[PDB]
């Protein structure tokens, strides 16, 4: 007869697996950037969080779990054990550390998918997996392998970030809001990207037909700057802060709502490209694809110049050429 | 002319004052997980950022401005300069550093006290008609410090105070009786941190007075040790700062619950820090935190909360505490 | 090949089910109310519409999805059959007249089976009048735990009472705590031991709350609670917005297993002296599986006594139902 | 002493006026779809009903205000007199009743209405929802004596949504990805600009060049007759529209109330664009700011589609020369 029996008549004890959960393994200055911006959007009825440093997760949760009064997300757990992560709709990766080569950090990071993936895959075997940890295109199809998971259900952060800070530069130029400032920025994540100047438009007026010289050397307004833009401001945020997390946090979010309410939105994502652009090896870029709550559903066949399809086959070959040589 | 002349017609270009702005002061872990709760919740059409590191600053402002696609403000402004400020409905000061295991309290009021004498003046001179919410500890402190140099009246000089203590405290109500903490209603009030005051009359669930069913709550003669409850609420505190090393996310997220309540003007009640002269027996100029009714106006009501003999002394206490300290700081 | 094959390249075609279903049952001015509520708060990854009028039913389900580009539902169907309804986590009954028990006994005969048929692990949300005795109709026919089975019962009673506390006081009803049990309609039982600002007792600042005495006739509250039902039918015909949003309300609590308290009309055989089959509104804990738990209200000798005379009254009409 | 006064303790008494206001006249089936979309929106912090028929009024403004403890907008308000609209941002106009003779009846109601506004609200902005809506916002516009800029028509933002949810539909794509203008005339007259069809940047008429022609072998010009065949057909299953009208206008508010800049196929003043010398209101992209229609998006047009535009405004403007004002 406790305060709780004398307040509380239990009908059931009938505990049930959660319906909408969500997993952040890496509670860094990303993932924790995704774990605010998910509790904030209410797309999660369990949040479970994931890291190898115990106190820095466990802090991380409570802070969560104190601002539970403001959420909608009724169960926020973590650890280093992935039992934590059981029963997961989507699985956000995240995990990893920021003079250094980017051939460096590959086996690096493969090192660590080693241990996530499998354990991902033992206790939520049929979860969707948002791949952010760089390089994203190639640690897509790192998580895919290890996996054995179908295309669909492995997705990779890619090209949703460049695209989202293009559409941010072609709203400032114009003074429009980026909603109504639509462009493209595909294939290869970081200074590799394709900015598709050919779908580039506000209110279906395409800017390439009204500026023929659009994203030339030619061009009078020198709009390929924009793109240049992209690329430079990135390096110009971890020049002043040091880190990036705020906007990465928000577009994964972004992902995450059309994932979880099935919404059939149409994102720039990294997806097995393999039979597109005269690519025949099993490599993963950004193009548009169609998510819901099975992941990449469908990808738009996007008609690109050839001097854009080199782009893209070029960033292939140069992606098989790092996978090759991997270790599994 | 140009793409953007042949693309979009100009009908006007004039005015342009902000409707709705929201500025915050200190960029760090508190400042930026008030920003990002507040973007979230379309509070502002326009935020501003100010902080003395410029890089810091202008980095955190583009990492925003990079997301703004997923957002419902469109500008986000930042700069050293308070020009940026202009036209704010809302001021949160969230500036100066955090405590150091090192340093006191006394350490952390003169500090910050230093710090305030060139923020407030700014925050005055391009926002006279705004609210004042200083986030920034030791917060009942800084409340009343700001009322004085701001010349400010009551009302639009707002303390976070025991809003955080509260949430705490309803989250931890929550996870011992398997209810949300929206259900578990409870009152932390008076100082906030390690002095607070836990209201054990007003702990209910559903208007059913906990103290009522169980007479022993509050007490040590609790075998149930409910008390335990407002002591993990310190404790939690604590263990954060000692497992992640600040807090950011509880904060931020009930910071931006008070701005919903200022900018929305929807007369909500909240414990936040208030100028507590005339009631339960106190004389002296002390900010500390009652239920308060929030909107337009900040502050326009507060709820008259009748506490016990114990709870009415823990309030007198601090308040001769803080204007111990207030009575000797010079402007 | 087309354009839609030209534009888009498939991966997997396999028809998808939905994971956050919900279905109404009854277009009308409650139905569509609760509908645009539920779709304006994203809920459900899929809407489902069930009414006797087939062509009020294919435009009500139109005009919503003409409005698909602003809402987060990417799925809204309807129809006459309940095959439309197939896996639903939660299903809305607000088909009914605006004597009035018989005829929805009837309607209910036919749709609680069809509803169960196609959807036999959702919760049930009775909100079609007299609220109380339907939720019990609903209840025994589909043979379902009592905690699947759930009324709107005193939620928009309580909404009422918390608007006219708050604008007595001048406070957000979010603020202004306030329980109405028991019945919904005339019946209702207001808690003034419960009644409440920040923690704070009203009862105890002011001993005459709720009694004839009371100078500030706080009474009356109450009473306008009633009295509203009534006016805004009069003044429009029916009411519709409120019950929408506390409907809508009940249903973010179960779809996001929140464990909000909300006063909901469940069976409260065993408490207060009560021994029949009856379903009053307590305070209940809305989650995934429905009422999971329920909040023991200390109760006055008098309040008791109306709770067990509203339970002696609506057996007496549940008795005499043929089903 | 009152229990309100025991309770709480008074620190000002107010008052300010209101800072996100809201006021829709005529509240029928859209104005009252209007508004539930505006409160679920968090758009306003107080709303104003107004009406001619006051028991309906007072049973809106009841009905609204017993849900405010599920919404987030403090203050609701209705009356027939238009001292309860004072400082409003937005004013939207849905007066009338579902349908020369409707414009007549309408300009007539305006004719009361429109100067009533501009008497407590002089600095708002005006939405015009009633039909014929490209005619009744030149009306409004005239008896104002606002700029063009605060004269804003829901037009074909509806026409729009109703497009992309076709094609969508079509697709199998959400109508957020799915991208489609129709431009001009609401309602019968509706102009779908097909150079502008598009998903992800990909233009449908660049892969399709059948795409809205005759010899169209899917048939897209059926999308476009569904836009308008829809609205007869919600109309004969149910007799009126009213759900997608109000999250469209609510859509509309919401760029207006948050400055948001976004583009909208709204009704505006026309004159100087596609050969049009008149002055008519015609739905093109739309910049929606604090100051309403700040810019707009001159979208080339074949000279097939510019042609329907000044069929549009040469019919629009025969009904407008015949108004007395
Ligand atoms: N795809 C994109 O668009 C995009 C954008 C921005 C950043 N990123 C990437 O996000 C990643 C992380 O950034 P950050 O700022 O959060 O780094 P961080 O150093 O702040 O945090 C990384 C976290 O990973 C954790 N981690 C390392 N090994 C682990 C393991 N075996 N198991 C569990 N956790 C482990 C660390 O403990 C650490 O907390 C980087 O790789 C970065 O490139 C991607
Ligand atoms: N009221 C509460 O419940 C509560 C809870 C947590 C933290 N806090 C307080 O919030 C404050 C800050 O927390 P933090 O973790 O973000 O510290 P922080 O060091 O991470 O950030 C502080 C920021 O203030 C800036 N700053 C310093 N001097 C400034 C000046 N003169 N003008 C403008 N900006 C200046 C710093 O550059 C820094 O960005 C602390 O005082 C802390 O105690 C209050
Ligand atoms: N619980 C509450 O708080 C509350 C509040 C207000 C109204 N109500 C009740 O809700 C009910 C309906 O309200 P209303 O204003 O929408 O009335 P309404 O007449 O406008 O709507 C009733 C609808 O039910 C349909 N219907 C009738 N029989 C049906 C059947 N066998 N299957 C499917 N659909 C059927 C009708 O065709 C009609 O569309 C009434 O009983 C009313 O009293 C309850
Ligand atoms: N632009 C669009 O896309 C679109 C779509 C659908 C409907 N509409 C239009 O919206 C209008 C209204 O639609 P409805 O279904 O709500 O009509 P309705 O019959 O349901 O009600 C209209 C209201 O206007 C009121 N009204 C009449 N004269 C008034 C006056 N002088 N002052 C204040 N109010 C007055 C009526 O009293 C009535 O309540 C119609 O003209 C209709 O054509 C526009
Ligand atoms: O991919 C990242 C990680 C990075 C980054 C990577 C290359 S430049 C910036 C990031 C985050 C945290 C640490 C680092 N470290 C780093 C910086 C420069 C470098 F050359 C190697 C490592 N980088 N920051 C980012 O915002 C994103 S998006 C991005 C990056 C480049 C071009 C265009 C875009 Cl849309
Ligand atoms: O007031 C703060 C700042 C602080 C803090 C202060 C005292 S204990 C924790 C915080 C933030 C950043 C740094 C520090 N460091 C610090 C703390 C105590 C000390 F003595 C020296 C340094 N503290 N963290 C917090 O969460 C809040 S709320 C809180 C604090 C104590 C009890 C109950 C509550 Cl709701």
């Amino acid at each position: 007869a406790t305060l709780k029996d004398q307040l509380i008549y239990n009908l059931l004890k009938e505990e049930q697996t959660p319906q909408n959960k969500i997993t952040v393994v890496g509670v860094g200055a990303v993932g924790m950037a995704c774990a605010i911006s998910i509790l904030m959007k209410d797309l999660a009825d369990e949040l479970a969080l994931v890291d190898v440093i115990e106190d820095k997760l466990k802090g991380e949760m409570m802070d969560l779990q104190h601002g539970s009064l403001f959420l909608r997300t009724p169960k926020i757990v973590s650890g280093k054990d992935y039992n934590v992560t059981a029963n997961s709709k989507l699985v956000i990766i995240t995990a990893g550390a920021r003079g250094e080569s980017r051939l460096n950090l590959v086996q690096r990071n493969v090192n660590i998918f080693k241990f996530i993936i499998p354990n991902v895959v033992k206790y939520s075997p049929n979860c969707k997996l948002l791949i952010v940890s760089n390089p994203v295109d190639i640690l897509t199809y790192v998580a895919w392998k290890i996996s054995g998971f179908p295309k669909n259900r492995v997705i990779g952060s890619g090209c949703n970030l460049d695209s989202a800070r293009f559409r941010y530069l072609m709203g400032e130029r114009l003074g429009v809001h980026p909603l109504s400032c639509h462009g493209w920025v595909l294939g290869e994540h970081g200074d590799s990207s394709v900015p598709v100047w050919s779908g580039m438009n506000v209110a279906g007026v395409s800017l390439k037909t009204l500026h023929p010289d659009l994203g030339t050397d030619k061009d009078k307004e020198q709009w390929k700057e924009v793109h240049k833009q992209v690329v430079e401001s990135a390096y110009e945020v971890i020049k002043l802060k040091g880190y990036t997390s705020w906007a990465i946090g928000l577009s994964v979010a972004d992902l995450a709502e059309s994932i979880m309410k099935n919404l059939r939105r149409v994102h720039p994502v990294s997806t097995m490209i393999k039979g597109l652009y005269g690519i025949k090896d099993d490599v993963f870029l950004s193009v548009p694809c169609i998510l819901g709550q099975n992941g990449i559903s469908d990808l738009v066949k996007v008609t690109l110049t050839s001097e854009e399809e080199a782009r893209l086959k070029k960033s292939a070959d140069t992606l098989w050429g790092i996978q090759k040589e991997l270790q599994f």
